[PDB]
């Protein structure tokens, strides 16, 4: 029954260029720091490479952007909504990685060429061990916030309980947040519920859960509202392998092996793992500062952005070189230890570039109720069909709004925008002043007038 | 898109007069007597010159009536509704205005002419004192009941700070019931909750709330049917003036003032108040006893009244006089002072005339939707609009109903219950059965034959 | 400056202000923070209204105007200074008048 969305929507020639001035963040790529009084109050954000800078983005409504010309379009029988056709994901900072770590890794022995008959004991062997990423790129775009799987502790049925501790698992599927964490190449999992050692990932993930896009589900909708356009690239092989310390869960049966006897009478142990590391990066193989062109996309909401907003999703691992900083606590002439202090930074620089399209739809009456299916919400932002009046009703507001003692409101809302994405955060660009209607004198304007030969 | 009342309806020439009786009310002006045996048995009522008397009419409906020219009244769709085209409120009193007064008003001193220092010092100083009020006239028309705004307490704020000590003030829209007392200069603010001696205003308004009809929200309705017609004229000026006795809070900065020594070692309260007084009240400047032809209304209800009300309320004070009665105990031959014993009466009396005018509203599948959402109620009652009631065959009967086989038999639901308008005192006139159809018999047709042309 | 025929209203919300009717009361003890603003029915209020500018509303129209040389400006065509209150005096004094003798009388 669904329909493609070429069929009620009509396009036209009226092009428009974006520009979103130049972004920026700076902070601490290994946790957040928190005030001693309140930690409530943040001090340095964690802002790394490997967190999926999701940016969504704000639209002029298209029927303030208007005249009284009815010739072009009658207003009480059309209405209008944008579309998007190009793209400019650019970053300005150079090319490099960085590594992390964690100052407590479990860590039995090495098992690369020597693991010598019997080992020797101790209580705890937890060391301080820096460790690489995944080196992976990949970009989306989409009017819906894109889902994402990872797999997450169910409940258990405890009726036979025969022989088992381990408890089973089950999966999830969410909506992905900014400052959310990406797969390194160690699965994708919880990473604070499911882990008493708290010892066995870095610390970026040491507390929080990684997740990881499937485009099996987002794509299998029926309107595909979570993609346009993505692509994927990643690589990596490992360097080291070593074994985790401490009581392994089950037993190996005795039969696959024969006793020894003396300094190999003892059972070691077997809980391998290794370590993810990444290749050389080019300049070659960037997923950036190029612009693509959604000339047909992928599922049925071919260009229109519902409801005046759509979501970018980034995320890079190249452009991610951990800043040093260092400072100074006495003078001498000779060297010491303890006249410095020092300190990480990481900054990751951004840009985005779009460019849209005029297109009006008609509005009768089996294309009212086709578009009051798939969502009701962007037919009363619409305000078509009559069916709030009281808008028209002036509220009161206030002169000296803030510490008065007069009668207070600070921030007690009584549902007026009503958003479901408010519980979730999100960096957010305006875009609500920064339109043109002259394309050539901007770099996408340039790139677009060549490319359509115009 | 609203469209206005001329697009829809189509108005027949067939006038019918009505008009009411001659209403009285007698009563006492302060205070409102109730029984020493019980809480709810009013002796007299409380009517003043002060108050929002608000009736409401009630017409008899047009379907409801049998003519034998149906030419006109195709009964197939149409309806019929009545429009309003005349009004005249007579009044029925001598001029004459009349005064209030507490007894335990709290003037300490007079600021008009000396107030020689030292203050006279004492731990009570209330008197009986008295004044003339604010007087005013005005009138409107409309087929929903008016609202108007007053100021009351709210919710004070959370407890960060520690500035003061001090009330807050909000606003509130409510709908005017009768009985409640205008304002005359102190300002609409609820006595009941803001004040606390209740001694400083007088006694027939310190303990209502007094309001002031909100022209500036109901002109700006959208359907605009609260407001057809709307008069006001009223004047005041100050006689006297006066100041409270406490601790004035918000104390006086030290900069404003250069202090002194000696007998001015007391400061004294900045906290003053005027009294207000009315004019003289001619008879050229007078409101009512005429007629209103209505040509054109403000809003786009051009006079139809849906659902078959209308609400005038009238406020006079040019004839709110107060006659006192004097009688006697024991007949005497001299004079003496607690030999009598007075009661003080405030009468009142109305009059209504109108002349209405049917029209017939033709009902296409467009005009159906128009009249359903602004509310449900109104096609509910011309039996447009209903459903289909299933069931079909029941199981509920017996022979005997009082026996040893029972089923505890319930009956009679509230169902009726649809009046969302009990919670407030109205007055009411039942204009059902006065009708005419001749004009020219009645004291208000033939001064409407000789203004329209006929 | 040619006309044209095309028209706007435009509105405001019931925009009000309430405080001490003589003197403000800043803070104990930071003097740069207000607890009730000073406001009467004395002082002069200066509304400063804004503008959308017209040149960023109209998806281009060459034949209604061309923007190589024509640009756009508002007009001025009604006004409706409401006001809400009702109708009244109020006094204000001193507790320390210079106030020698009368001389009426």
């Amino acid at each position: 029954k669904v329909v493609s969305t070429d069929e009620y929507v009509s396009r036209t020639s009226i092009y428009y260029y974006a520009g979103s001035s130049r972004l920026l963040a700076v902070g601490n790529p290994y946790f957040s720091i928190k005030s001693p009084n309140n930690n409530k109050k943040v001090l340095v954000p964690k802002v790394s490479g490997l967190q999926y800078r999701v940016f969504r983005v704000r639209l002029p409504d298209p029927n303030k952007f208007g005249f009284p010309d009815t010739s072009f379009y009658n207003p009480d029988t059309q209405r209008l909504v944008w579309a998007c056709v190009g793209l400019e994901i650019g970053r300005g900072q150079p090319l490099g990685v960085g590594v992390s770590g964690h100052p407590y890794l479990n860590k039995f022995d090495d098992t690369e060429t020597s693991n010598r008959y019997p080992a020797q004991p101790g209580s705890d062997n937890r060391e301080c061990l820096s460790m690489d990423y995944k080196q992976t790129q990949l970009c989306l775009i989409g009017c819906k916030p894109p889902t994402g799987e990872h797999w997450g502790k169910g409940v258990a049925c405890n009726n036979n309980a025969a022989a088992t501790d381990c408890p089973p698992l089950e999966l999830f599927n969410s909506i992905i947040e900014d400052g959310d964490m990406v797969d390194t190449g160690f699965g994708c999992m919880d990473f604070g519920t499911l882990q008493a050692n708290k010892s066995d990932v870095p610390i970026d993930i040491c507390n929080s859960t990684c997740k990881y896009p499937d485009y099996l589900k987002m794509a299998s909708e029926p309107y595909g509202d979570s993609l346009f356009f993505f692509l994927r690239r990643e690589q990596m092989f490992v360097r080291h392998f070593f074994n985790r310390a401490g009581k392994l869960g089950e037993a190996v049966p005795d039969d696959l092996y024969i006793k020894g006897s003396g300094n190999t009478a003892v059972i070691q142990s077997s809980a391998f793992f290794p370590t993810p590391s990444g290749s050389i990066v080019t300049s070659e193989s960037q997923l950036f500062n190029k612009p693509y062109w959604l000339q047909r996309a992928q599922g049925h909401n071919n260009g229109i952005c519902w409801g005046n907003q759509l979501f970018v999703t980034v995320v890079d691992t190249t452009r991610s070189t951990n800043m040093t900083l260092c400072t100074e606590v006495t003078k001498e002439g000779t060297y010491k230890n303890d006249n410095f202090k020092e300190y990480v930074r990481h900054v990751e620089e951004y840009d985005l570039q779009f460019v849209f399209q005029l297109c009006k739809i008609t509005l009768t009456a089996e294309i009212m109720t086709y578009i009051h299916t798939m969502d009701s919400n962007i037919l009363e932002d619409w305000q078509f069909g009559l069916t709030p009046p009281p808008s028209a009703s002036l509220q009161d507001t206030y002169r000296f709004v803030t510490s008065q003692a007069i009668t207070c409101q600070k921030t007690a809302p009584p549902k007026e925008k009503e958003d479901p994405l408010n519980k979730y955060t999100f960096w957010e660009v305006n875009l609500k002043e920064k339109f043109s209607a002259d394309l050539d004198q901007f770099p996408l304007g340039r790139k677009f007038l060549l490319q359509s030969g115009l």
